[PDB]
């Protein structure tokens, strides 16, 4: 009785990365897997990391789910990930004869929460076991979630008030994704009609364990069932695959010739890129706080479709005066091998749920400097923890720029920041008692898994 | 459905790898697998690839098995392998509960061939499906069933002349394991015993391809139906893991930097320990030949007791000169990875068979140097093969020394030998295709898991 079930994949590294990292986590207790692809994927790091898997895991079945002819000119952004997801959104009905031919049958079809709506009928006539795949934090869950009855309570957008979220600390709108103030964004409806949506499921996948909320989960959660709302499955840390850890790298031969905790890890996640004075002042900064660093640099959102080089961006000799101090990189790298390392001591990022927490697994302290999207939600979140510290005087990193002076002073402060170490410690501890026998995730995948069963 | 099968483990690491891969395989195949081990193992090795092996696979559940107090007092070898393979066969009526409280139910308990005597009598009890795993070659396996015959012939052992084989080709007694020549001999009464009782078993599962036989494996099995006999399940070529293969070894660094083909690797597995002369003798050899080498050393046969060095063996200023002609190292290695590297060549081995399938599966030409056990027997498998070739005027290693000419003479004919190379080819391609769907194997493996079902 091994319990077969499928994944529903968008687009997008950010999504994509928790997909596959929760797919080896059935595989390896006990469930038999199918994940439903589509090609051609907007990046190169989604087709790789699909491959892989494939490769370290034969035992899991692939299908192309093909799409419909897309046409752009409909759509309001230009984004290549969101057009990508909708584009998938918008040949739901075509995944169901997909999901017919599946043998063995099927015990439950995990959707990525980008696409439930579209996808959550065709689960429901198939009379399969929904499940809400959510990429994110829990109070970003539960935005998604108020997020349209705050909309539906407006006549238009709307100063910084306070929209009331259930279990968790109020969300000031200044904290609300930017792109989802304009009511008419794709990504708006999007998460609109998501948010809606996700009620209509058997269970929402959390990619977090209950004592990093504050322990406020159980309570949260039969106090939706008295609502008949699906539950929050806290089924994290979803730990890195086999495959993500080459031992042999070119930043880890680095890594390994340096003291331990003296090294800044900077990374803004793999679908964002800085301005190039964003860029600048960065390496200023990183210069001045006498910090050692590993930079990771992105100067185009698709990796497709970056081939400029520093040297075509900071200049020759700038790029060659702050490679003296650190190392300084603009391809793909490693983050959770990365962060594992005993050398580094901390980690400057964007709140990205996935980076914060393979951090947190890894118990490195975190300097967030969020950049758009859910980030700044998290930002809380990871600071109501205690891993990690968020200059709100930053504000959004689109939004604003800041200047190399303040970034090396803080860095200075996140290097000497010892609490954030001392809760680090316990906090990866608690993560890694999460998901052993008798854990908090443990316990609840096994109740998944028992109902399938 | 997904069938449980549990695996039982002995000493040796020539025992304990394909119990291993195999129990991957079968993972890979959709099979819940349980691994029951015993601690302390006698080589670090075993605990080493135990441990990999749980790490990459936390689907494969452990059991230990705990051994009754044992005293090696009434046994007649020192060998610790042996010792520990009797300390388990003499705790076999603990099994017992130690099976009934596996959980799912069982559908298969795959035992060790140096296991088998004492441990079929547990799954009869039990009603379970017995499965021999044999780690040796298959006309081993006919020659481990037919010498209780042999033995029980002779009046008192005794020239040289020949057992005979059903299937294969005869067997000389210069051929069969040289301590089984001895009738009091621990081992030979365990090999006498296990070769009586592996017709109880519902199968008898290989390491090898029918392709490698030369297509008289169906031939066989189907004169065994009519004798009533278990048939002959070959599963082979058992692929490797995936934590076996690491990319930055020290060795792997060296051989990058050396021409292709032009390497020889030697070997003599983990269990065996040269003399001193002819480690000597070996090491001016490899001189001698004119080729570039990749030298493993045992001094002592226990990996966890060899701490002496090469200096106060061969001594400082001849370690020192052989160095410069070839990598030397008394260390563990990765044989996989290395016999998979281009520069490699051929392969100076004793004739274990999990050495000569790792060379069969990456198409490397071999000198088998038999140095005891079933090594004469594989070595003519192997030299029929068309893949190999073993000087019979060497005789065993253990009882002739070979001096640094001949050995350097016939290396020089191991590099120099291209239908051995073709061969490779040809066999590599063949041991390829048996495991591909349609293949001997796949449709064997695949017919064992649907019978379980
Ligand atoms: O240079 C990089 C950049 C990104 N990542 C991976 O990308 C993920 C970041 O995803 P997240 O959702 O946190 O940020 P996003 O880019 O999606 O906004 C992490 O898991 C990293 O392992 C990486 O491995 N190397
Ligand atoms: O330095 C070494 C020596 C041995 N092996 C492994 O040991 C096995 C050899 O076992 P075999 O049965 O062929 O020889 P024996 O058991 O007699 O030692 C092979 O799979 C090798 O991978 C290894 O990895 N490194």
């Amino acid at each position: 009785s091994c319990p077969h079930v499928a994944l529903l994949l968008s687009s997008g590294m950010g999504h994509l990365t928790p997909c596959l990292r929760f797919a080896a986590t059935l595989v390896q207790h006990h469930c038999r897997v199918t994940i439903i692809t589509n090609y051609p994927t907007v990046s190169v790091a989604e087709s790789r990391a699909i491959s892989l898997l494939l490769s370290d895991f034969p035992q899991i079945t692939e299908k192309q789910f093909h799409l419909l002819p897309f046409d752009p000119s409909t759509a309001n952004t230009t984004d290549p990930f969101f057009l990508r997801v909708e584009a998938i959104r918008r040949s739901a009905h075509l995944l169901n004869p997909l999901l017919s031919s599946i043998s063995p049958p099927l015990s439950a079809l995990v959707i990525d929460s980008s696409l439930f709506s579209s996808f959550v009928p065709v689960a429901a006539n198939l009379d399969l076991p929904s499940y809400v795949l959510f990429t994110s934090s829990t109070r970003m869950c539960s935005l998604e979630e108020t997020f349209p009855a705050f909309v539906a309570s407006k006549t238009n957008f709307q100063l910084d008030d306070v929209i009331e979220i259930p279990g968790f600390s109020p969300v000031p709108v200044s904290s609300v994704p930017p792109v989802a103030l304009n009511l008419n964004h794709l990504f708006t409806t999007m998460l609109i009609q998501n948010g809606q949506s996700f009620r209509k499921a058997n269970g929402i996948l959390i990619n977090t364990f209950e004592a990093l909320e504050g322990g406020i989960l159980p309570g949260i959660n039969d106090k939706r069932a008295a609502d008949g709302l699906p539950p929050y499955c806290s089924v994290g840390p979803l730990l890195p695959c086999k495959f993500e850890k080459t031992e042999c790298s070119a930043p880890v031969k680095w890594l390994d010739d340096q003291p331990e905790g003296s090294v800044v890890y900077v990374s803004f996640g793999s679908h964002f890129a800085l301005s190039s004075e964003q860029i600048k002042e960065l390496g200023d900064g990183l210069i001045r706080s006498g910090c050692r660093f590993l930079w990771v640099v992105k100067c185009k959102k698709v990796d497709q479709e970056d081939e400029e080089s520093l040297d075509e961006l900071l200049g020759r000799d700038v790029l060659e005066k702050i490679k003296k101090y650190g190392f300084v990189i603009k391809n793909w790298v490693n983050q959770q091998e990365i962060l594992d390392h005993r050398a580094v001591g901390g980690f400057v990022t964007h709140g990205g749920w996935n980076s914060s927490m393979e951090a947190v697994w890894h118990g490195v302290p975190m300097l967030v400097w969020p950049q758009f999207g859910d980030q700044k939600i998290n930002a809380e979140v990871i600071e109501r923890s205690g891993l990690g510290m968020w200059v709100k005087r930053w504000g959004w990193g689109t939004q604003q720029l800041v200047k190399g002076e303040e970034i090396g002073e803080r860095i200075k402060d996140l290097m000497g920041n010892n609490p954030l170490r001392v809760r680090a410690k316990t906090l990866r501890e608690e993560a890694r008692k999460a998901i052993e026998v008798g854990g908090s995730s443990e316990k609840t995948l096994k109740e998944l898994i028992e109902n399938w069963k």
